[PDB]
């Protein structure tokens, strides 16, 4: 199992969604990053394992799901099997992660990316470790009913620049953002 990292697009008034959806109108380009990011593997032969709340899951697409080439994972702890489409079911961030490391996952998981949402991005940010964050970065204020985690720049540093990230400014429907990569190891 490799890396363990988190990705979010997130709005300056640090939003990450709005009554189940995102609190900007669709961006093409910004989900093409995310399918990009979180399903490319290094290593030949594996795959991403991707880890969301159930209310992320049921966010997405019926027709994306499960997000394609990559181990679906929901958390739920009333859930009692995973979702039509899923591929597992944890209880708790700890537990899927244990999971990785037994022998059937052990040996077909690359890296683990947390994609959501509020709670799950808390505790994986907060939990000790080497950890980066995905960021980005929507340059505008939007109405939004669930919000980013505070990121802590004194544990968490910006990279000046990360290969396959573009670091210029990206404009789609008006709308301007950037990416941005952060490392913590603590
Ligand atoms: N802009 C972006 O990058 C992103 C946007 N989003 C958006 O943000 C929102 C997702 O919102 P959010 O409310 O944070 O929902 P979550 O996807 O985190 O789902 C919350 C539910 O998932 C389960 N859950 C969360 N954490 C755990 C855990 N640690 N262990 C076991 N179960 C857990 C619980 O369900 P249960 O009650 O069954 O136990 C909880 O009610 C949506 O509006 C979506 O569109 C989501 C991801 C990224
Ligand atoms: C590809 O089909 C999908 C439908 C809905 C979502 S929700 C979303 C998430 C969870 C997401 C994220 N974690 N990071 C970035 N940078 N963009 C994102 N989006 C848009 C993600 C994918």
């Amino acid at each position: 199992v490799g890396s363990l990292n988190c990705i979010v697009a997130v709005s300056q008034n640090m939003g990450i969604g709005k009554n189940g959806d995102l609190p900007w109108p669709p961006l093409r380009n910004e989900f093409r990053y995310f399918q990009r990011m979180t399903t490319t593997s290094s290593v030949e032969g594996k795959q991403n394992l991707v880890i969301m709340g159930k209310k992320t899951w049921f966010s997405i697409p019926e027709k994306n799901r499960p997000l394609k080439g990559r181990i679906n994972l929901v958390l739920s702890r009333e859930l009692k099997e995973p979702p039509q489409g899923a591929h597992f079911l944890s209880r708790s961030l700890d537990d899927a992660l244990k999971l990785t490391e037994q022998p059937e996952l052990a040996n077909k998981v690359d890296m683990v990316w947390i994609v959501g949402g509020s709670s799950v991005y808390k505790e994986a940010m907060n939990h000790p470790g080497h950890l980066k964050l995905f960021v980005t970065r929507i340059m505008q204020d939007f109405e939004s009913d669930t919000f980013f985690p505070e990121i802590d720049l004194e544990k968490y540093k910006l990279l000046p620049e990360y290969p396959g990230v573009l670091s210029d400014v990206q404009e789609e429907k008006g709308i301007k953002y950037k990416f941005e990569v952060y490392e913590k190891n603590d």
